[PDB]
């Protein structure tokens, strides 16, 4: 586990535990994701933002690097006034089981969401926090069903009762997406979010207003 | 609610009954040319796997064949004259059923339709019987989560049960799941195409050969 983006008590971009290639595309999407949603929300992005839920995610290989991602992000600013959320990741392999992941138990994702949220008490101490993540397990994610692929267009599964393809199903569920998921906000309610690869930057106001 | 089609050794001609003509057509169709196809591939070979072949369960999408969704198992079978066809037996569901949590539920059904497709094996099994049991037969235990749109997919999942259920369901759009206990030649397991397996892929079915690419490995 690493974490990436702003903190209220510094100035700059934080960043520790993750590798460029999963550093690099993430900014680049929060970023383009920051200035379409600003652009399209305008005066009332600000408010928006403040208010809108941490959220818990999975995202498959290739999307972000080739290994695949689960962590929280949730909005933050630093210490001169500067807007960019804060992230927690792991870093997990190409054959995870992203599917018991994210229809798995919730007590990986409280404790990033108390660590982060955490960092908004005037307090906070930043080496305390970048210890508690350097301190952190990676999710209970286990390896995926075995699957071949037969002659460029069958996908077969080693699952033989019910439980075994129900994970595979699910499994396969999440390949080439990313799943967005969490407790919501007083205008954003609790339910889960799927997009063939990275959201597009448009739809990025979505994370921070709701209908 | 359930019904069959194709042949069975104790009729002549083919048999229907219980299924409308917008499943009927296409799923023939589908048979037919893959059978065609399977046999121009295996030629003399083509009987010998035909013969011997699983029992595929199945769940196919809405839109695949007609506008339900369908459900069932399909049998290597042949008529009273020595003809060959499979016989399906298939329960047809509204569009928006829940097949992932079938596809990974109980086998119960699966298992008591594949009794049903047995028993016509038997010399002599009396064809009333085996209709008047289908007949019967209750729909499986299946209604899926609440879900929108805006490229993006919501769905109304606000635990994890209902996160995986979701997920599930997910798998099985646009999709045909096949899955079994299979036979001396083909192991246990599910297959999944996008769409309905390609008319050069019903052979697949017979024999379990192909080109296999490992993309996720198995555990110790």
């Amino acid at each position: 586990v690493g974490f990436y983006g702003k903190l209220a008590g510094r100035g700059d971009f934080v960043s520790r535990g993750l590798p460029n290639t999963f550093v690099e595309p993430w900014d680049a999407w929060l970023a383009s994701g920051m200035r379409a949603s600003q652009d399209e929300l305008g005066a009332a992005w600000l408010d928006a933002y403040l208010t809108s839920p941490l959220w818990r995610f999975a995202i498959a290989p290739g999307l972000l690097g080739g290994e695949a991602v689960t962590g929280v992000v949730m909005p933050s600013i630093d210490r001169v006034g500067r807007y960019f959320p804060l992230t927690v990741a792991c870093l997990l392999p190409a054959n995870a089981d992203l599917g018991g992941l994210v229809g798995g138990d919730d007590g990986w994702f409280e404790q990033v969401e108390s660590l982060l949220l955490s960092t908004l008490e005037p307090e906070a101490e930043v080496e305390a926090f970048e210890q508690a993540v350097a301190q952190l397990p990676a999710p209970p994610c286990g390896p995926r069903i075995e699957q071949s692929l037969i002659s460029g267009n069958l996908l077969r599964s080693e699952a033989v009762t019910p439980a075994q393809r129900l994970a595979a199903l699910a499994q396969h569920a999440c390949d080439g997406a990313s799943h967005w998921w969490g407790r919501g906000s007083a205008r954003i309610s609790a339910g889960l979010m799927r997009y063939q690869g990275l959201p597009p930057a448009p739809a990025f106001g979505r994370f921070l207003t709701g209908e």
